[PDB]
């Protein structure tokens, strides 16, 4: 029993409306399970999500390897989040543990300008002022603890017409069924 | 770097179910090798009692990862939460496990308390309910060990209407520092 776990908790959908002001409901919790030091880098992603496609599908491995060439030209082409090239936001952490927690660690930050997105001081949820179609997408919250994903989530913030549902794309479980 | 096993679970935090229905929990389990090490793994269900009397059940998240500290062998919250164990319900082990041995065909050992009406689904991690009576109606918890460490778990309140008492998770503030 040692390193860290995190737990990630968030609807897998937002509907919102022109002209809403509205935040993301993420709950995300580190435990530390012994005194060691650790880092940690709370990543939003954003995915378009084309009209024509009737989902969208993520593909899991692809997210601890996005370098991998089946991951940057995924076969599901349009309709697929395997990679990405700029980040939405990053909120990063260094020197944490069991006695300085993740709040107090904080280091830096980084949000890309974004017509109505912001984010309170110290916080990861992402907030949209004056909300429109432009925000609609596929949107991945990805937690990194010492350059390593320890836990992700994905949520679909979009008007109701624009709307499509994210499949995740995962390899067979531990009953090796698909 | 990118290494060891990652596990994600997921399932209905519960089952309403009346006397005399046969059921099964619907747990979905999978496990992502990150490097070729060797690994072992346990898929454990416990169970806890809810007292009539309780007004909801506690679960204290971070005593799972350490059962036997004082505080978690003595949870402060009466005979209404779910901090340690004893007895395990079921247990379905594996061994010699690794990315291209993975945990199907590296299952070897499975173990089941003998209760009434309970058995393992067929080679699955869940559990089947016959002729459903009462005394099976409590708080379930399904956690995975990877090399005797938890890497994933989750709760069902499987049980009748009348019995049925909400399942709260007693978490430690967030990294926003709120709880």
């Amino acid at each position: 029993v040692r390193g860290v776990t995190v737990r990630m908790e968030t609807p897998e959908a937002i509907l919102f409306s022109p002209g809403e002001t509205f935040s993301t409901n993420v709950s995300i919790h580190a435990i530390a399970h012994d005194d060691q030091t650790y880092s940690m880098d709370v990543v939003w992603l954003r995915f378009d999500v084309p009209t024509s496609c009737a989902e969208m599908r993520i593909y899991e491995s692809c997210l601890y390897h996005p370098q991998l060439p089946e991951c940057l030209s995924p076969a599901d082409a349009p309709c697929a989040a395997s990679t990405w090239t700029s980040r939405l936001a990053v909120r990063s952490y260094a020197g944490c543990s069991r006695t300085n927690p993740p709040p107090r660690c904080s280091a830096e930050a980084h949000m890309e300008p974004v017509p109505g997105l912001a984010w309170q001081a110290a916080s990861v949820n992402l907030e949209f002022r004056d909300a429109s179609p432009q925000h609609s997408g596929l949107y991945l919250c990805v937690v990194y603890v010492n350059d390593h994903i320890h836990a992700w989530g994905h949520i679909t913030i979009s008007t109701a017409a624009q709307y499509r549902n994210a499949v995740v794309e995962q390899p067979l479980d531990i009953e090796g069924r698909g």
